[PDB]
């Protein structure tokens, strides 16, 4: 449909700072993170691949924020937000695709009512000039009865 | 509701945006203040904790700011616009909860306003062909009294 | 056009975040590859300049993203994203444009249908006017009769 | 008024994403240029201050870009983009403050459109009805005159 196409912009910026929601986090969890664990943040490429795995619900059984968490008490204060933020992108992905469909949906319903309306207001009022050409017809008729 | 739903994308883009506005200012912080306050820009983590407590009104007291803008006399061209922009999206946070808010209702008014002179049309209409139905009898009874 | 000029600000998001997406991969491809690929990756400028040949079509000859995937398998993690993404930002540049003037077009129809329907209920109920009066002096001619 | 307040939000993501475009050819600038040019791109906060004069047209007489392009011939692959895309951020703010102010006044005018034309719409109708009953009643006249 060409209003998906209308909601794309949107969607890439959602994207775009997604990707760069793991950047930051990934550069903030080697600091953090890399000294104490160099398999999991020890570089950039390992804290972005650590975080993915997070997002991707492969980290209840090797739940690699957790021992992270275990050593360092505050480490919240990084994953949660984390989760957070990239967790709402992810949403906003969906919800765009949704508000363009029923945004669509909502605006052909609309035409679909002032066409409704318009119609009602052109039968009516040629409903009552077709009553007054009959009406115009009998005045004219008791007219030449009098002349 | 799901018009709240309609202004999630942009409040992500909003928050988005702030959490980049911390982290390039936490890069910043570090190399201009790192060396003579280690305590407080030391690290990025240092300074990114350092930019919380400045803008959670924690420094309010030891206002870490300051005694910065003390040995720096040029600090401020970093914490000036610091607090400005941090402000002002936290402030778009709101905002676009309201409009979200404000649109609605707006909205609302207006399909009332339609349909309060959709029935006005229609009823001043149906009135004149009660008043039409009612005159064209009288000139039929008048009609056939001259038959 | 002062329709176009709506849609700029969200142009310059997406050129900005298109910057944006190559800095992060500049960065994130010096990393992974400047070790091993110097010449196409050994620096920040060197990974910038890397990924816009690939962009621009150039690397449909000395392709330097396939000899990386070579000595690194996993390499496509890192540019089939970026591809994707860059490539994406590209296309709603375009689209920003086009939505914009298909927008100026649907609102001008909108206003033209409007104004059509305006005239035809105005020239309907003009019409009716016309046959009252003339129906109105006719009841004033046979009153005159009776007199 | 409170329709600029419904512009703020766009207003901060141009105002973010410009910061953000000077950390990053800041940051750019000090790998390319850093070496050579000490004072002016020897440092993180020496690059966002030499982008600073540029932007600010303190550089025509102690003109920073033009040095660095004779050393590096290629270095308007720097400073054209930067130059370009930092100055079309600045002008999509005062177009938001613009497009708010216009589309303010463009709403009014067409609420002011609608009522006048349902004036219209009400006073042809209630002038209809008007000559309807004056007409109604000399029927009844002419039908006592036949009783
Ligand atoms: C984007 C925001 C992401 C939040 C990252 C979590 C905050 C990072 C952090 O915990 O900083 C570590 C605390 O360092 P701290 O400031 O306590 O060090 C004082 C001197 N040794
Ligand atoms: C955001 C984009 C900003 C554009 C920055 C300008 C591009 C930077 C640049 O010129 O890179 C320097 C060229 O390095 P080069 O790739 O030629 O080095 C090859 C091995 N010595």
């Amino acid at each position: 449909v060409e209003s998906l196409m209308q909601a794309l912009p949107g969607i890439g910026w959602t994207a775009a700072l997604l990707l760069m929601m793991f950047y930051i986090f990934a550069v903030m969890g080697t600091e953090l993170f890399g000294e104490a664990f160099p398999q999991w943040f020890g570089s950039l490429g390992a804290s972005i691949y650590s975080l993915f795995q997070i997002m991707t619900l492969e980290s209840w059984s090797m739940g690699i924020a957790r021992p992270v968490m275990e050593v360092y008490p505050l480490a919240w204060i990084f994953f949660v937000p984390f989760i957070l933020i990239s967790s709402f992108m992810v949403l906003n992905l969906f919800i765009a695709i949704i508000v363009s469909a029923t945004q669509e949906v909502h605006e052909s319903e609309q035409r679909a009512e002032r066409e409704a309306n318009n119609l009602i207001a052109h039968d009516e009022r040629q409903e009552m000039l077709d009553l007054m050409r009959a009406m115009h017809a009998k005045i004219v008729a008791l007219e030449q009865q009098g002349a």
